[PDB]
């Protein structure tokens, strides 16, 4: 699956 880290 598509993963997005936003810190
Ligand atoms: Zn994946």
């Amino acid at each position: 699956g598509s993963n997005q880290n936003n810190f």
